[PDB]
């Protein structure tokens, strides 16, 4: 009986979360931001020099984003002007700090503008993209040589991706890849020539007179794709009197017939190279291991070395092909690929024979691969308990497959079941992320003995404030469908009392291979509404979802709009059964897919629902892009889908918003999910003659991340749901 | 005590006034449509002939639009595939139809998307445009002659305005003028190659994948302008052999030193064509008088016939200068100009005569000149009972200024203080239009004696059906501030009682020259606000409205966004004064002009209003077109208004908005009122933590005026203001 978790304690952030972010820099020693001074820390002892002051740039002049010490620690970048794109792209201006002789380079400079920059893996050698050209710099103070000379804005990209491979294949602006000890140079060139633009207004200050079109190519689901090619250059015969040689590496012939991505790029040894590709329609991919050959001067991929990857059941990899980590001689590798049951495990190849070895199996997925030595892999999985939304480190012992030992189990079973992993350059050592149930803990460890060695940081200063407030409290179970089970998860109110009828809001995202039921600890907007308005906030992980197997993953293959809206609908109709839900105060509410799934659900007059919130919603799949429409849905042609693609829109759903209350939200500038969907669900309802409620935001991206942005969305919302369930 | 006025039978349309449509078409014949059968009247004794049937084009095979019949009665043009563009542009399919031969018009015919058709006013020419240039038919089955080559899409405009002509200037699309007897035909010639485009998406019906970029030649305040030349050219010596000739008239000097405007053009004789020009600045205009000199076979305007007219106050004209009225030999013309107490009378001109003679004084204005004869002079004006929202048919004998009689304030005091008129050919006949406060009248009479001859139309269906329902009234009355009066209006519930208090909600406008207290007859949203929700429905004209001379009109001289504004606020103190008003229930609502109004009054944080609803407002005056802004505004530069411009923005009041519940409406493919003004409002709003609520209109332009997004709004509009004054 103290305050409880109110709306403003979130949005203005007086509850905070530390973190302990480290950066390695060898096998014993890491980096950490500490009161602004960076503290180089030893990992076995603990103690700490200071490496940088806050002092250090006092008269810089500029106000600082982000800094990058270079491998060798002979220098450090410094990232100022910083201008955001799409989700990871920007443009900065860059300065080089001279650490022995204390000193910034003040001749032969990193352009303005520059669209990316990296260090090669060891030393101090520099490759950065301006005007979607590659440069190369081999001294911070020396002239940098020009890679290539095609680059054209909107059109040519040399060294980054376009808008789709950003956003859907790579996560990542980056688009070059150094050799292990800095050799080579490795890049890819997208052409988007034929890539239709998508355009849409933006208004800026109100000083602008008239608004802006931003325009950008964006393959829509079906429409014409980029291009790729990928090349190698060898920054140690850099001329500076003849322009650089690249050579190109083609895709596989399989992949040549028709379009296709490029869809990972992992060295393997000091002259490997390994390669993915995948067919546009992407139940089919191909790897490629690519020699230098010293005669020629260019890589010899031999066929026989290829390594075929494909699925009957739906598409390959989770959201793409999984990378292979090899072994040091790069004569074999580890990749994670789905087993004959259905279940991803980590698989265990040799260049040039053609089968692999599962060296796991069971009813669990294994996360990610994490680290290899020479004869121990470690790896995170959702083994532990058989919870899929739990989260645990493993290790496998090379020489015997039987010996697996939990590293992080056992920790603190009570606290901890969420468990990421950062390790040291050679995995002498490594960081515990426990990120739930329990407040965020990390902790340091050495692999010799397995080790823990400290606790870094454990959230103490947080707990005591959190005792002082009426926290709600997060149930995570599963219900049965088909003798399988499907887990969900409620932010129950403090006191929550299972013998009176609270009102529900359903959290949707939905999305193929999503988890929204899992062990995080979060401090959200669903805390608000559990603590101080006594919402049960459930969310549910229907068909579709991920980390449970082939058989609930691929349920959705070419079919999206259906079994995971219907799986939705369904699971609140089990929490009515449960007891303690009021019947007719069932919300719902989601963001992009779970925007679309939203609306889907609000539109099929179940009549469960009293009313939702779709925040850039997915309309129809028509307007979404084209990698990952595709991947679940295939082309939108008669000879293919196009008949499941015009099935399955929201807007023939329109008739039946005229039973619930819906309230439509959509930044203007969304470069991602289009306002075009929202408006196209707006025109839908006009017409069939439905009441609803309506957001813009100006010049808001897919984030409505903005400051301000941010706080108003959330409000507004408050006040639709609080209206909605009767709320004062 | 039976049913009201319903929200559902104003949108349904289920009251439905009548009107008497009628096309004059010599001195004593007219044409009107009765069932779809044109039919002829005789003015005199009122028998019918049948002109043509709703048979007649039963298998047309296309749906036809329109129809327009040759002055000399032998074809009909009809108009199908009508596609509109903005307020009055559109494009449209055409045939012509032999009346004689009964037959359609099959070869040599007029393009599919011709812009502007119009016959010579005598006999049967005929002009049109297509894809910008001008052509001219002397027989409807011979083929055509081309007059301009240089006609270009977006940029040169012959024979039809461009955007901001079209909306700002000449109220038409249409940019072309025949001489009396079809001899000539003067065109005017738009070039806006450096005006700059507004751009903004529109998105179609949702099988289009990609949203369009409407483009469109706009210029906003301050920015680049068209500019414009003109011709006349003569259809009688046209060759088919030699390209036809275009004589152009230059404008004057004193207009080409800087920007200007063709602002009207008005034949006086067979030979004799008056033009009239206009500054940028539009406080200074020029009148020229062209001669055809048979000689040059050019056109001569004396520079010692020219008329300069200004204003030291403010701007030229309630619009624009007003158009002359010549004489039969057209040596002298009437015209409505400001006296010097600034009351806007006719006044009497002689070509080469400088001054000119004011042949009425009074304190109250003329509202037009509608006919000519060799001894009368009709006018409209609002002398009547000195109520400025009052309108009658004023005559005054040309030989003796003193007589002069008012032909409609008599005819019906009671039911009719507001009339238009219609005369025919030569002024023999005339048909009364009489539209308030009683149901519309039409009526016709004879000019000789103004003996009234019949009623052609008087509601009494309508009157009918309305006594069977508790319809609102009407109060017209004034206030006093600084010892002038200010008129309001009140539409009032039925059974109004007024010692209880009523919830007011306060309609607006109050643009420059506005008039939103008049004595029509209305049924529109405000007859169901008062009828069904009891809610007192006001507008009132202050400072900047018209009719009432110019020391009210330019009293927002330079100074837009401010007296309008806080007249309007006090207006509303004024009517809880009025002691019949809820304290705690004022609203506003406005729309254009009246949303930028709604959200000043709102944001000025003078408490009155609990609520408001501002449509398509503008939000600041950088963003409108430069016509209409800068005759009010002037210029946005640091030498002229830039500061008034700066300081009259919606945005800046944003933090007042915090003590009020707003909503925003925007249709997104507003091409006048730009969607860029609201999303500068709401990024306002949120940028300072103010919450409101929001609707766009998918593809919805300035008018709302779709069929289902006019139902929608005004929907959506009663919810809201139903809930702001707790009204089930
Ligand atoms: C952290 O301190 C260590 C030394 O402190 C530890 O030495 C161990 C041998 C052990 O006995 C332990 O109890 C003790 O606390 C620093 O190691 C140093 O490394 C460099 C040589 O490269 C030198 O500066 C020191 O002479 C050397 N110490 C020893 C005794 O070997 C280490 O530098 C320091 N780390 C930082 C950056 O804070
Ligand atoms: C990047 O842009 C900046 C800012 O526009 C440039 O800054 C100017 O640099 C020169 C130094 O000789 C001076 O003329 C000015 O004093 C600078 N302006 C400021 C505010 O510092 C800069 O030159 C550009 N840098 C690079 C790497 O080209
Ligand atoms: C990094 O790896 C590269 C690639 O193997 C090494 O470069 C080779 O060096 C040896 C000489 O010791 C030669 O056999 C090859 O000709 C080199 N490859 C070429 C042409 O690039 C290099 O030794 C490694 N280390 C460095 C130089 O940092
Ligand atoms: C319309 O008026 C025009 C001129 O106002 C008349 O034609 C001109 O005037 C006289 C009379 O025919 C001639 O001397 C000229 O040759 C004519 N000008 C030209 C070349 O067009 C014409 O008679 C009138 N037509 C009608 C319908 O009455
Ligand atoms: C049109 O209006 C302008 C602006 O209101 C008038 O010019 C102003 O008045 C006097 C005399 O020119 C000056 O002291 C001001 O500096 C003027 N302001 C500006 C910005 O022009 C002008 O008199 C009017 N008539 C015209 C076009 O001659
Ligand atoms: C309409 O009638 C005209 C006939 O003239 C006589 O009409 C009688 C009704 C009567 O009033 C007499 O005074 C008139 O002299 C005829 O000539 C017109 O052409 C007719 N018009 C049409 C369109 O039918
Ligand atoms: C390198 O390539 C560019 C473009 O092809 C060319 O203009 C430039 O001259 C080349 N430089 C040398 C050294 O030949
Ligand atoms: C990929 O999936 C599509 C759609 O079911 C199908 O046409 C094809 O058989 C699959 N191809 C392969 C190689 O699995
Ligand atoms: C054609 O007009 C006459 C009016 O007298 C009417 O009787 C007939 O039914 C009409 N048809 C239409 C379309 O109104
Ligand atoms: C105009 O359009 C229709 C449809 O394309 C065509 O059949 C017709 O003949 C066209 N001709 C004209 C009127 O120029
Ligand atoms: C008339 O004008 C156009 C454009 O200047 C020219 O191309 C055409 O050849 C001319 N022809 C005639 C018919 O005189
Ligand atoms: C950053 O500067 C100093 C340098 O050592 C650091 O100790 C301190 O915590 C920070 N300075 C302050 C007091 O803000
Ligand atoms: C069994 O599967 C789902 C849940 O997985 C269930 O709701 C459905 O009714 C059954 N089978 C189907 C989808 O035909
Ligand atoms: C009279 O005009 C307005 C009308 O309310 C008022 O604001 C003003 O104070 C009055 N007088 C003067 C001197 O401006």
């Amino acid at each position: 009986s103290r305050k409880t978790y109110t709306l403003t304690d979130y949005l203005k952030n007086t509850y905070r979360l530390k973190l302990y972010s480290l950066r390695w820099i060898s096998d014993h020693e890491y980096l950490y931001k500490q009161e602004n001074n960076i503290l180089v820390f030893n990992a076995e002892y603990g103690n700490s020099s200071v490496f940088l002051e806050n002092s250090t740039f006092d008269e810089f002049g500029h106000s600082i984003n982000d800094y990058s010490i270079s491998p060798d620690g002979q220098f450090i970048l410094l990232e100022y002007n910083y201008v955001k794109q799409w989700r990871h792209s920007y443009t900065a201006s860059y300065d080089i700090y001279d650490l022995n002789k204390r000193q910034l380079i003040t001749e032969e400079r990193i352009p303005n503008n520059t669209q990316w920059v990296t260090w090669s893996p060891v030393g101090h050698k520099l490759a950065y993209v301006w005007n979607n050209d590659i440069y190369v710099k081999i001294e911070p103070n020396l002239p940098s040589y020009r890679i290539t000379w095609t680059g054209k804005e909107d059109i040519i990209y040399n060294g980054i991706t376009d808008w789709v491979y950003e956003e859907e294949v790579f996560s990542a602006y980056s688009a070059l890849w150094w050799s292990p000890n800095g050799t080579f140079l490795a890049y890819a060139q997208f052409n988007d020539t034929e890539v239709p633009l998508i355009e849409y207004s933006f208004y800026s200050d109100e000083s602008l007179q008239y608004p802006k079109t931003v325009r950008v190519p964006y393959p829509k689901a079906g429409a014409v794709n980029p291009t790729v090619k990928f090349f190698v250059v060898n920054t140690d015969s850099l001329s500076s009197v003849t322009n650089a040689t690249s050579i190109q590496i083609t895709a596989p012939a399989s992949m040549l017939i028709g379009d296709h991505y490029l869809c990972d790029v992992t060295w393997a040894t000091q002259e490997r190279i390994s390669l993915q590709w995948l067919r546009r329609i992407q139940n089919y991919s191909v790897m490629d291991i690519c020699d230098y050959d010293e005669s020629s001067g260019r890589w010899n991929c031999l066929v026989a070395r290829q390594h075929i990857e494909m699925s009957t059941t739906g598409w390959v990899g989770r959201f793409r092909p999984s990378e292979p980590h090899f072994t040091l001689d790069g004569n074999s590798f580890y990749k994670i690929i789905s087993n004959e049951e259905g279940y991803r495990h980590i698989c265990y190849f040799q260049i040039d024979k053609k089968d692999c070895t599962f060296i796991t199996k069971g009813t669990w997925e294994v996360i990610g691969i994490e680290a290899l030595t020479s004869d121990y892999l470690y790896y995170i999985s959702n083994e532990y308990k058989g919870m899929p939304g739990g989260r645990n480190l493993y290790k496998i012992q090379l020489s015997d497959y039987t010996k697996v030992t939990c590293l992080s189990c056992e920790l603190n079973p009570e606290r901890c079941q969420y468990y990421s992993v950062s390790f040291s350059k050679e995995a002498k050592y490594y960081q515990l992320r426990c990120s739930g149930p329990g407040l965020p803990l990390y902790t340091l460890h050495s692999s010799v003995n397995d080790k823990g060695l400290r606790v870094l940081e454990d959230n103490s200063a947080l707990d005591k404030m959190l005792q002082n407030v009426q926290m709600p409290s997060k149930k995570l179970d599963f219900i049965i469908l088909n003798e399988t089970k499907f887990w969900y998860q409620m932010i129950l109110p403090p006191h929550f009392d299972k013998s009176k009828k609270y009102p529900l809001l359903l959290d949707v995202y939905a999305g193929p291979c999503s988890q929204k039921a899992d062990t995080v600890f979060r401090l959200n907007w669903a805390t608000y509404l559990a603590s101080t308005e006594n919402i049960i906030v459930a969310s549910f992980d229907g068909r579709g979802s991920g980390y449970q197997g082939d058989k609930i993953m691929h349920a959705i293959n070419r079919r999206l709009g259906t079994f995971e809206v219907e799986d939705q609908i369904e699971a609140a109709r089990q929490f009515s059964k449960m007891g303690f839900v009021d019947n007719k105060r069932i919300a719902i509410w989601g963001w992009s897919y779970g925007g679309y799934v939203t609306s889907m659900v609000l539109g099929s007059g179940s009549g469960v629902f009293k009313c939702g919130i779709a925040v850039a919603p997915v309309s129809r799949w028509e307007y979404y892009d084209s990698v990952y429409t595709e991947r679940y849905m295939g082309l939108p042609t008669p000879e293919d889908n196009l008949d499941h693609y015009r099935n399955s829109t929201v807007m023939s759903r329109a008739e039946n918003f005229k039973q619930v209350e819906y309230l439509l939200i959509h930044g203007t500038a969304d470069d991602n999910v289009h306002f075009q969907q929202s408006a196209q669900i707006s025109k839908a309802l006009v017409d069939v003659g439905v009441d609803f409620q309506a957001m813009w935001y100006t010049d808001e991206d897919h984030g409505i991340a903005s400051s301000t942005a941010h706080q108003h969305i959330y409000t507004h919302m408050s006040h639709f749901i609080k209206q909605c369930f009767s709320l004062p």
